[PDB]
């Protein structure tokens, strides 16, 4: 039985200030992915980092396969973490999956979020006749069907294009280190859940300001998805398309991405 929210999510606190920046790591990583951003924040902000349940650094006995088969399970966990640490009006910075979990959380508890800074978000991968997310339903169905027996070979096969980095690069090695740190059944559950998401009906209920940061070339996120988010979110928004490639530009191209993230943390939409 989980006795401590803070220990179960490996919560880390640094820095000081009137406002707290909360960092969410996204699929396949853990809070270590933020290591180069944090030093630029601590003089001005309190910083809270956490690992989402099912990351390889978390206890698999706490992974509830029912709750984490939908994104809102993560949203409700995030609310509990913020409440446990008495955080409100935070600046939430998240990579893709985490940023969308925070967007959903912000509908239920808008008081906990001053703004969202979202790296590579998408509300839905699967195409419809009117919405282009980049992925055909039937190809997704068959790829997920054999995911269990192919998890490593598929993940290794796509990761260089996903990250826009060479197989032997430091970014590839680091991403694979944390990705394969998940227990395989947990990894497959999270993968199936995020591939199946449709958050389009939630967007109009999101009212907190959203800063959307995108790579110019991201195989998971067409540039049109950033514009879709801008038009369909219920509050203020801004979209920045960076001269980067890859779905995790904060990991693979920090020299461009870190200054961009810092600007959106520091500057509110006017
Ligand atoms: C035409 C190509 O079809 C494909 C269909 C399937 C895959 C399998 N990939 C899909 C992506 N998986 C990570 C999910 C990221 C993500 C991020 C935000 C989000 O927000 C809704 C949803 C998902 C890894 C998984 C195995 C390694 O490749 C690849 C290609
Ligand atoms: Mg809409």
């Amino acid at each position: 039985g989980m006795s401590s929210i803070g220990l179960a999510h490996n919560v880390t606190i640094l820095g000081s200030g009137e406002t707290t920046v909360v960092l969410g790591h996204g699929y396949g990583t853990d809070q270590s992915v933020w290591k180069l951003l944090v030093p630029y924040l601590v003089d001005d902000y309190k910083v809270l980092l956490y690992d989402h349940m099912g990351a390889g650094t978390t206890n698999p006995d706490y992974f509830d396969f029912d709750r984490y088969s939908s994104l809102e399970g993560y949203s409700y966990d995030l609310i509990a973490i913020l409440e446990e640490f008495q955080v409100s009006k935070c600046i939430y910075v998240g990579h893709s999956m985490s940023s969308m979990a925070a967007a959903v959380a912000s509908i239920f508890r808008p008081d906990l979020f001053h703004k969202l800074v979202m790296i590579s978000p998408t509300p839905r991968l699967i195409n419809t006749e009117e919405y282009y997310g980049g992925f055909e339903q039937k190809v997704m169905d068959e790829t997920l069907r054999s995911l269990d027996e192919n998890f490593k070979s598929l993940s290794l096969g796509t990761a260089p294009l996903l990250l826009a980095c060479d197989l032997e690069s430091a970014a590839m090695q680091e991403y694979c280190r944390t990705l394969f740190n998940m227990r395989p059944d947990i990894a497959c559950c999270i993968t199936r859940m995020i591939c199946g998401l449709d958050l389009r009906p939630y967007l109009g209920h999101v009212t907190v300001p959203c800063h959307i940061i995108q790579s110019s070339n991201d195989i998971m996120v067409p540039v049109a998805v950033g514009e879709y988010l801008r038009k369909n979110l219920g509050g203020p928004s801004v979209v920045e398309v960076m001269p980067t490639e890859g779905h995790l530009p904060h990991l693979s191209m920090p020299e461009v991405t870190i200054p961009v993230v810092l600007r959106h943390i520091r500057q509110d939409i006017t």
